[PDB]
């Protein structure tokens, strides 16, 4: 930057220069070309824009930036300064009148709430719907009274103020335009809030149903400088913004860079130069902004909201600002930086500095001055003053005979051409294997005129190449959606909409519970491409999932689908972690359950949707038992059974009054025991199924062991090791609920630090000693 | 890049152009420009670089790319085409001879075995010391035959070969080097080697101690395509590159683009255009290369490692290829997508190719011709043939005195001056604190001669302002580290070593666990601001640190150092979930403790550093006891008790007989129920503490109880709800261990679905209703 590097000299400075349309000019002298860089690029506002592909979205940018900031009216500077006036107003209010809230300030950063008003009220003024805010502690509550509009009484009055959300009206001082403001609840656990506000306006958007020309709710995302660049959730969801099922037309980004951590400095926090680094590995635009300069920081707010619209990519905001105060209560911040608090103690405030600048310009008249004094004490004064879930016969052939209504010159690709013929003849034949059940719930569920949403790693086709829900065509490659086009044509206005995620599992399912708290009424499900790598998800489990409800009295009905089974696969191929979800749950908070039949699911899936029971389902699903034959289903199971079965009594037993031992079972393993007492001819014994397994079935669990008046014990039976599985749950929970009950006899695989081994002779031989104990006298 | 772009047209091809040192020339030719330009950047190798800041390492890039690929020597010819030989003649052995090995076939991507080999003899040659791999899955057993060096027997004989770690040597062909090449163990969840494998070369770095001139152990690390550009993991990992505890001298990084992840193209995988574009957020280089062209892939292996050696930054390589088969045994991929694999199927191999060029351009004589042939026979024919832990009264003072001896012209911040004052009081005096028992444990330990590394946010200053192990002056800005420097005097080269980490938890504690695996020797401890934060390392916890042992057989000594209590500062800054870490423990394999005096904790750390037994312990650290005066220690619980106590006995007991309830605790509310016991007076009731959780030191629970022979009743006292804390391990395993104990009665809070309430008032409300609970009659 410096001219002795292009080897030119002062002498050159009043030659004159061809420069190709420069300030729209062909001529120009050297001592002018400076000027105009330097108001352009050195001034209060620095851009990064050059690193932008396309030449059109490159060229909107480089003009705007090149013209200036336009020179702003008398009335809209006296606005400015009334909302500056606010902002300090309450935070005096605050420190004075409450205890324990300087970890909570806004001193320092008072320029955001001016920068948020600017981009909310751009918003309005284009005609759109709805802005969705997602924002940390920092500056919560001065943002829920002057940006949101709730009263001081609604504010100052389970869980507290600064993790519940809002809703309010933003009307337009200058104009004609009216918009909605939402604030989203959020734990402490930072950033953990960006997929969940990505999801929610997903869902909004959806619901409204205006096109690819919409995009009409607008997401608002604050961050910290040391959060931004330092967990790795941040650049995850980033990586969503383009893709099919999550587009939702771009998300203007604000780090609030205040140049410290805790007691870190940014030395000992990133590898980048700035923290807003990843816009450049996303082909996006960043705009650095002084916070103490409040007319630049209304121009930045209004241009970013401006090149959202058109172009319908991402923007970053980077306030540049300081934390006058330390977090803790009673807490020195010179104990660690001493330097950098030399420079902060004893400042002007950001209001002070600007009435002092504009008092003078001499453009304000006698009157007019007097006015600009006595807002800031009006403002002072002012605040410190039975349910049947069977389907008809006719409806389950219609569902059939979809697979069959293929699109003129289209051909299936041959591995799946069978499988669609066998669809279309098991619903008057019989052999429904599991895929097929799970589908014919969800179709059954579109028809009526609901909006269903299934996604996950290689969802549309199966992990296990058990479900195609879409079809290609090998020639054309041309799509088909046999469920969609049904529902689309019995005119209630039905969905069935199938989405391959991204490699993620924290961004994937976090997505997915936003999008079931901004539609209530929509039915959704995230699914695992096996239940061992939900692990990486923990955090939205526990403090979302698990905990909405209690906490912040958040209602949400998602669909966790997560494999599970012992095959002989490994350790990472086994286990769903059965343990760790029966260890969450509490009064009801959410159901859990492993099924053993195609028909049972589809009972359980449609009992889920038309319930006024508003908590999460948590299914183990299977996959070897995906192919078997013994566990198919008939037309019957799908139209005459009426009800969802928790307990599921032993079809097998000639005589009751022979059994002298019982067997409690969850899952696969039924069908290796029930193989087992075929064999040997065993009429001493009975196995029971349970279905459920949170809440407990202990009604139906005693009626079935009072149908047995001569049983000595009672065995559970388990694949999992002693430490794992449901048993340490059922051990502790059972004789209680049971008084009358024998005392329970574990079966089981041995405790381990591990899931599984890795050796496949070692699973077989396990296997057989387990079977074996069971049946031995 | 078209030259219509730029207003040149045909007739300015043969005109002549001033150019600037273009080429080493002043003049040159449009024609002459655009056919260098085109050789240089459009060919087999494309280059990313001009992004870069610095102007000498964007000189140093532009020179050698403009210069070309150098002409290889026949001899350099034939040694590539010979490991092409092999790597092809593996792939054949392993498809004929064992089943289900399609998943793992490098099929496609043969040229990454030259490539590794060029990088790992260009590191021989700069004379460093070792090469650590880590890696997926795909082509490991290729790796371990061909590049570490196992042979064949070794190979083919808990878990598999698949996820096993190795070491060799590898000779240099063409010079005199050596140098040791390393394989890291891990599991099937991608890209959780990555922060594990960075943490193993640092600890490799510092035991060699050569310093920052040094950094002379190469980390090279393997991708796939979409788990690089997916998950968050990765770019978190790259953002410690640079940071003062965690620089390595720069990582090596191989994404292998084989243009689709299982069932999944790119286009529903990013939205970034390349997978690499995570680099130009950092400021590093990037190559893609042809890999069908094995000349141009050796050459960018040996620029790659030249350039990490000068600059000591990250360089990233994509080596763009495909997949011959589908991922699993027996699934066609022409089913989902048909068209790219109408190009894949029937191709000729890059072995085939590079031979046909070869006896294609007549340099070979009819001897060497002959032999060419032949090396791809000989390959083929090859493969198919009592401690006591207390210190000495003069050690003590010592460490004491290290508080008092302060360089010349430092002086303390008047804040930290009178912490300093009582630390050097205190070892004659009294009172000891939580935090000063820590320091004092890590202080003699690094004196007998041992390396002592702590690390996590905010750990030199302390979270709770309590540690202060590193002071600086408010002044000049200068360090001080009183315990390093008493350690560097005692002549045992022993070091304490503490660093600031960035935010993040499942990066830090990977690295931490890194460091105990590359240096058995070391004590190594891991910190988190808020116990409540660690579900963000799960993948860490269950994967690695509860697992590794049972797995693989690696062992590990990591201190986890997790705070935790319920004093009413809401649910996610009160519980660290002590059921989850008692779910994975089984037959030792894991340590658990909560100890209640600073000097137990003092007798808990040394007996771990100073036993033969190598597993993991996890200590529950205190948050408002940390400044609770009746939890001080006096000299004597340092000097002349010898060993850690697990249970703690009531030390206010006047008459055993008269004993009647047994009460069993663990933390901080033993300090409550104490003060109740004196208010009242109850010479009924007696407090007895358990330090350690697992293993159940039932012995000495049994000889305690054993000391009140007239006891009727056992209660068990937690803070935590009933479905939380240690209540539910404890009910289930205690009773069977002591048979003739009483049947236990719980007091603690209700079951609940959050940890703890948000609201103080009733906080302080459930406490009450606890302690009550347990004294009444
Ligand atoms: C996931 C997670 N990790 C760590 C913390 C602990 N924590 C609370 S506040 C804080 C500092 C955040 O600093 P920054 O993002 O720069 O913003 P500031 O509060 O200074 O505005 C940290 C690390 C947390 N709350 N959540
Ligand atoms: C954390 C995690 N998430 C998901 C998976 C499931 N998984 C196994 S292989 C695979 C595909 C990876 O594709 P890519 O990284 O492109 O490499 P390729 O195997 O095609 O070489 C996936 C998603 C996993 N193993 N770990
Ligand atoms: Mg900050
Ligand atoms: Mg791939």
């Amino acid at each position: 930057l410096d001219i002795e590097t292009h080897n030119l000299t002062i002498w050159d400075l009043d030659r004159t220069f061809n420069v190709g349309g420069f300030g729209g000019k062909e001529t120009m002298t050297l001592r002018e070309v400076l000027s105009r860089l330097r108001a352009a690029y050195t001034l209060k506002v620095g851009s990064e824009y050059t690193h932008i592909l396309d030449r059109d979205e490159r060229t909107w940018l480089q003009d705007r930036l090149e013209a200036g900031m336009p020179k702003p009216t008398q009335a809209e500077q006296k606005y400015i300064l009334q909302k500056l006036n606010a902002a300090e107003a309450f935070e005096n209010f605050l420190q004075t009148k409450y205890v324990g809230q300087k970890r909570f300030s806004l001193e320092g950063a008072e320029a955001l709430i001016p920068l948020m008003d600017s981009a909310i009220d751009t918003a309005a003024g284009q005609g759109l719907d709805e802005v969705v805010i997602g924002m940390p502690h920092r500056g919560r509550l001065n943002v829920l009274f002057n940006i949101v509009g709730k009263p001081l009484a609604s504010i100052f009055n389970g869980d507290v103020k600064y993790h519940l959300g809002s809703e309010g009206q933003h009307l337009q001082m200058f104009g004609d335009g009216e918009i909605k403001v939402s604030l989203t609840a959020n734990p402490s656990h930072l950033e953990a809030v960006n997929p969940v506000m990505e999801g929610i306006v997903r869902a909004k958007q959806d619901y409204l149903d205006k096109g690819v020309d919409g995009k009409t709710v607008v997401p608002l995302l604050l961050h910290g400088d040391a959060a931004f660049a330092g967990l790795g959730i941040v650049p995850e969801t980033i990586n969503l913004a383009k893709l099919r099922g999550y587009d939702v037309g771009g998300t203007i980004h604000i780090v609030v860079n205040n140049q410290i951590g805790f007691t870190t400095t940014p030395d000992s926090s990133r590898s980048m130069h700035y923290a807003t680094d990843y816009a450049k590995a996303f082909g996006c635009p960043v705009f650095h902004v002084n916070g103490d300069d409040p007319e630049a920081v209304v121009w930045v707010g209004q241009l970013a909201t401006e090149y959202r619209r058109r172009f319908g990519k991402d923007v970053f905001i980077d306030l540049v600002c300081y934390r006058l105060r330390g977090h803790n209560e009673a807490d020195d911040p010179s104990m660690t930086q001493p330097k950098m608090y030399e420079l902060i103690t004893g400042r002007e405030t950001v209001r002070a500095q600007y009435t002092e600048d504009l008092l003078g310009r001499g453009d304000l008249s006698n009157e007019d001055a007097e006015a600009v004094v006595r807002d800031f004490h009006d403002q002072m004064e002012s605040v410190f003053n039975g349910l049947e879930t069977n389907i008809s016969r006719e409806e389950l052939l219609e569902l059939g005979q979809a697979f069959a209504n293929t699109p003129e010159g289209f051909n299936y690709h041959p591995r799946v051409a069978p499988v669609a013929k066998k669809r279309v003849s098991s619903v008057t034949e019989g052999g429904i294997d599991w895929a097929w059940g799970e589908l014919l719930a969800f179709g059954s569920l579109a028809n009526s005129g609901r909006l269903v949403r299934l996604a996950g790693e290689d969802s549309r086709r199966g992990t296990f190449t058990q479900r195609h829900a879409v079809a290609i065509d090998p020639a054309t490659a041309e799509e088909f959606n046999p469920l969609h086009e049904l529902a689309q044509s019995k005119g209630n206005n039905g969905k069935f909409l199938v989405y391959n995620s991204a490699l993620t599992e924290y961004a994937g399912m976090g997505f997915e519970y936003g999008y079931s708290v901004g539609n209530e009424d929509s039915i959704v499900a995230w699914e695992a491409q096996f239940g061992d790598f939900a692990n990486g998800a923990q955090t939205i489990i526990d403090e979302y999932v698990s905990s909405g409800e209690a906490k912040w009295g958040q209602t949400s009905k998602l669909i966790l689908l997560l494999p599970h089974g012992y095959e002989g696969q490994g350790p990472d191929h086994s286990s769903a972690r059965i343990e760790r979800f029966l260890q969450l749950c509490a009064e009801g908070s959410m159901t859990v359950a492993q099924p053993s039949t195609p028909a049972n699911h589809f009972h359980l899936l449609r009992r889920h949707a038309l319930s006024d029971l508003k908590r999460p389902l948590v299914i183990f699903t299977p996959k070897s038992m995906l192919r078997n034959k013994a566990a198919a289903s008939a037309p019957e199971d799908f139209t005459e059974v009426t009800k969802f079965q928790s307990v599921i009594n032993d079809p097998n037993v000639a005589d009751a009054a022979k059994v002298k031992k019982v067997m409690l079972v969850s899952g696969k393993l039924y069908y290796e025991l029930a193989k087992r007492k075929e064999k040997d001819g065993r009429d001493d014994i009975a196995i029971v199924r349970i279905e459920m397994l949170h809440p407990i079935p202990f009604n139906r669990i005693s009626e079935a062991l009072a149908g047995y008046p001569n049983a000595e014990e009672v065995l559970f039976v388990q694949d999992e090791p002693a430490n794992q599985g449901p048993w340490p749950f059922y051990q502790e929970h059972l004789p209680e609920l049971i008084p009358n009950m024998p005392k329970m006899r574990r079966v089981s695989r041995r405790a381990q630090s591990s899931t599984a081994t890795g050796v496949a002779k070692v699973h077989q031989l396990e296997e057989k000693q387990l079977i074996d104990e069971a049946f031995e006298a």
